């Protein structure tokens, strides 16, 4: 674990985890990044200048999704190079791994953002490849610690979930999960089942695009499994505001 403290406009933030940012950059008391363009320095007047040029105040991409002060921006990794390249060396700081960190071509990343009169402030993200052959429709998730604890990474994971509605897919999220994701998922999993509560687990699956494995060792962890002749038996997302073409 190489940094100690990253500011993010008006965020300390502590890493967990060595990230590979430039090793000049990892000795320092403060590392800086825009809160715009993820863009680090090794001071707060060079970011002071930065933000002098720095035109965006959101993240690139579309805006796909706008639901009161939330908003979804869809990036693909390949035409916005470096703000994902940046997303990613943050994303590091938070994760155990992260496999291909200096690639991004082959993904997509769903950037959830807070408004207020400042901007659009990122709150968390969730990554996705463009071809899985594992149906993996989440590869990283992230809550950035100051929004951690507050529904936000039940409403990523919700979200993955409406993109593959769209597509008419089931997906999960790539293993590995990291404890902190199987508890985020174990509970959107929960509640999502629990809200459709006879039904069978095949027809769950169809209209929550949840894999049945993952309906399964939920109802399991919910003492409500039910085996009957060879069958298992029984802050929101509005898919009206979504924009989203696969
Ligand atoms: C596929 C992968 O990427 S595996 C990688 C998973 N991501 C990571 O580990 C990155 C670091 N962690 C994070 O960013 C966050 O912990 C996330 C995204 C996993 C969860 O984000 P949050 O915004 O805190 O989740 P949220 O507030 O929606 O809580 C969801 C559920 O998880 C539980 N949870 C979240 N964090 C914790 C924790 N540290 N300890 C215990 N439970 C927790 C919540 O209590 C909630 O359960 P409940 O509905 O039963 O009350
Ligand atoms: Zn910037």
């Amino acid at each position: 674990k190489n940094i100690e403290c990253i500011e993010l406009g008006r965020h300390r933030l502590k890493p967990w985890y060595f990230s590979p940012y430039p090793q000049e950059l990892t000795t320092l008391p403060v590392l800086y990044l825009c809160e715009f363009c993820l863009k680090y320095g090794r001071s707060l007047k060079c970011l002071q200048r930065h933000l002098t040029k720095c035109d965006l105040r959101h993240p690139p991409g579309n805006e796909i999704y706008r639901k009161g002060t939330i908003s979804f921006f869809e990036i693909d990794g390949r035409k916005n190079k470096s703000y994902s390249q940046n997303l990613c060396l943050l994303a590091k700081c938070f994760l155990d791994h992260k496999t291909l960190y200096y690639d991004t071509d082959p993904f997509l990343f769903y950037v959830m953002t807070e408004y207020d009169c400042k901007g659009f402030h990122i709150v968390g993200y969730f990554s996705k490849e463009k071809e899985s052959t594992e149906d993996y429709n989440v590869a990283c998730i992230l809550t950035l610690p100051p929004y951690q604890r507050r529904g936000y990474g039940k409403l990523l994971i919700e979200f993955s979930y409406e993109l593959s509605k769209v597509e008419g897919k089931t997906g999960t999220p790539e293993k590995p999960l990291s404890d902190l994701g199987l508890l985020s998922y174990r509970s959107y999993w929960s509640q999502t089942i629990l809200e459709i509560l006879q039904i069978t687990i095949n027809e769950i699956s169809e209209i929550t695009s949840i894999k049945k494995e993952d309906v399964i060792s939920t109802l399991q962890y919910l003492n409500l499994i039910n085996y009957y002749k060879g069958q298992y038996i029984l802050l929101r997302i509005d898919s009206k505001c979504l924009h989203f073409t696969p």
